[PDB]
């Protein structure tokens, strides 16, 4: 099944845009990144930079994640960070999200060999 670096990257990695286009993105990533599938997904942050800057964040500033892990690391650099979150209209199949652009550090947790990225914990 899907590794969690490889969910990582279809959950949360844009290296094809620098930031979100119009209001629509969010509505159109998260349903071809397939988060609408099953349920709609509440939250998501896409990263517009190159997947190995994001990687890297592995080996960057320690900090416990919000859940207390010790595996979590902020970006030293801000980044272009897209976030969507579900409208107040938003109900299945019709998921349906606000989509806000923002220049901020990233925290993910990093598992494996290669180390890196698993999950996105925040944008700060």
């Amino acid at each position: 099944k899907e590794t969690a670096a490889a969910k990582f990257e279809r959950q949360h990695m844009d290296s094809s845009t620098s930031a979100a286009s119009s209001s629509n993105y969010c509505n159109q990533m998260m349903k071809s990144r397939n988060l609408t599938k099953d349920r709609c997904k509440p939250v998501n942050t896409f990263v517009h930079e190159s997947l190995a800057d994001v990687q890297a964040v592995c080996s960057q500033k320690n900090v416990a994640c919000k859940n207390g892990q010790t595996n979590c690391y902020q970006s030293y650099s801000t980044m272009s960070i897209t976030d969507c979150r579900e409208t107040g209209s938003s109900k299945y199949p019709n998921c349906a999200y606000k989509t806000t652009q923002a220049n901020k550090h990233i925290i993910v947790a990093c598992e494996g060999n290669p180390y890196v990225p698993v999950h996105f914990d925040a944008s700060v």
